[PDB]
């Protein structure tokens, strides 16, 4: 089997991406964020505190396939504070027409201020490593390891959009969704991400330095954190760029024309667009741009988030030996 669905950004910066997810019997339709960085599948919920619902929720009593996990329980906490908890359901998901049955659905009893807050999620559905998961006593496995087993390949493929809708595909590879050739490299599952090393960088038009980079990549995380040192080389070559302790990053003029960042996956190379690297306006009708790369000195991982991966088809295979492929588009 496969499965292919179409991924939107949730808001004009491409904050995040939701995609259509299937959940019991009858289907209830929830839009929720694919993190490559988290391994739950969790939802908004009639359990749910209802101060604390504003988005689709799942009834598990309305799903005539819904079991309850009896006595397990799950709690989670993001990179950016954010987080949620509940309890356990057992029931039929698909995604893009590819149908797992028995996944676990974790039901939301209570979520933090910015899910609340942020209409456009109606939870998430975690794509990193089923030893992430935050089920107790019994961790549960993620959508895609439940779906290994069907899947006519053990892989998945990301093809987010810039300031557009994209594909999520289980189970192939589209050979004519990218160009040239994909290139694979080791995933270390040590921290339960799909973490790589990247071969290096070039700023622009300018020399690719071999430089081990250490990083994962997270389709969860809106932008492309690095090292400092590698931040501050590409933001010097922007002559308006600062960094701004009090917006919380290098902010840039808006008008300014930005080089291309590339990073390395062995010998190949990805080319982000100068225009990816504008993140936008710190406000509306702002002159003042936010940068699509920031230092990671703050979070203790290099992120190859949207801004990175949008520039790319990536593809998530999941054998028993992982790998992570990347080809331009
Ligand atoms: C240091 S990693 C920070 C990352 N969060 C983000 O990248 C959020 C995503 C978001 C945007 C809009 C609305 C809601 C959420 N964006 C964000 O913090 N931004 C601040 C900088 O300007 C760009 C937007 C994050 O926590 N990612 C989570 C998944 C994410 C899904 C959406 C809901 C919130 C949680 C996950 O990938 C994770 O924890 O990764 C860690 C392991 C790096």
């Amino acid at each position: 089997s496969t499965g292919s669905a179409t991924t939107t950004p949730i808001d004009s910066l491409d904050d995040a991406y939701i995609t259509p997810v299937q959940i019991g019997t009858p289907a209830q339709t929830l839009n929720l964020d694919f993190d490559t960085g988290s391994s739950d599948l969790w939802v908004f919920s009639s359990e749910t505190t209802a101060s604390e619902v504003x988005q689709t929720i799942y009834t598990p009593s309305k799903s005539t396939t819904a079991k309850l996990l009896s006595g397990a329980t799950w709690s989670i906490s993001y990179g950016d504070g954010s987080s949620s908890s509940g309890d356990v359901y057992t029931d039929t998901v698909s995604v893009g027409g590819l149908t797992v049955t028995g996944q676990a659905v974790e039901s939301a009893k209570k979520v933090s201020s910015s899910f609340t807050e942020d209409s456009t999620i109606d939870g998430l559905l975690g794509l990193a490593f089923s030893t992430l998961n935050t089920v107790s006593p019994t961790q549960q496995k993620t959508f895609f390891d439940n779906a290994k087993a069907s899947l006519d390949s053990p892989v998945f493929t990301a093809d987010l959009g810039y300031h557009a809708p994209g594909t999520y595909n289980f189970g192939f590879i589209d050979t004519t969704a990218y160009t040239g050739s994909i290139t694979y490299t080791a995933v270390s599952t040590k921290q339960g991400f799909w973490e790589w090393t990247s071969t290096g960088y070039a700023v622009g038009s300018g020399t690719f330095k071999s430089t081990s980079i250490d990083g994962i990549a997270d389709t969860g995380t809106t932008l492309l954190y690095l090292p400092a040192t590698v931040v501050s080389a590409y933001w010097a070559q922007v002559s308006g760029a600062k960094s701004s302790s009090s917006v919380g990053g290098y902010v840039f003029p808006c008008s300014a024309t930005l080089p291309s960042f590339t990073f390395g996956v062995g010998s190949a190379r990805i080319v982000i667009p100068g225009d990816y690297i504008d993140f936008g306006p710190i406000s509306t009708g702002s002159s003042s741009c936010f940068g699509g790369i920031q230092s990671s000195a703050g979070i203790g991982i290099n992120i190859f988030g949207d801004v990175a991966l949008k520039a790319a088809f990536v593809v998530f295979n999941g054998a028993t030996t992982p790998t992570l492929g990347f080809a331009s588009k």
